[PDB]
């Protein structure tokens, strides 16, 4: 039963675009590691975090935003196709 100034701004200026908010979990010598809420630290080049001047504005622990990418893991399985096996110009029909 108390909240004099414990309220956040109920307004948004940014827009959606497959972006996730994470935090720098590690700062490599050339690249940077950020945690966007996953087990595998999202690999991101410091060149993207830094500025045009060429100086990393962020640091280890500093909250940074990462662009949510869309990629899956396809082990890859065999599939019966025409391109798979080689065969001279020919086809097959059914209901003969």
């Amino acid at each position: 039963g108390i909240d004099p100034f414990t309220e956040s701004l109920k307004e948004i200026e940014t827009r959606p675009g497959s972006i996730v908010r994470g935090v720098v979990v590690a700062i490599d010598k050339d690249v940077v590691l950020v945690d966007a809420g996953l087990k595998s630290e999202s690999a991101i080049p410091a060149e993207q975090f830094k500025n045009a001047q060429g100086e990393l504005e962020i640091q280890v622990g500093d909250e940074v935003d990462v662009a949510l990418d869309a990629v899956e893991d396809g082990f890859g399985e065999t599939l019966l196709s025409r391109e798979k096996a080689k065969r001279h110009e020919a086809w097959i029909t059914l209901e003969k």
